């Protein structure tokens, strides 16, 4: 899961993913 891989390595993205999941967090961070 490249989305989670990338997002997990950004504390802000990971924090967002804690709330909305990696796909939404990735989209909001890397869209």
């Amino acid at each position: 899961e490249p989305k989670r891989e990338v997002c997990e390595l950004n504390p802000d993205c990971d924090e967002l993913a804690d709330h909305i999941g990696f796909q939404e967090a990735y989209r909001r961070f890397y869209g």
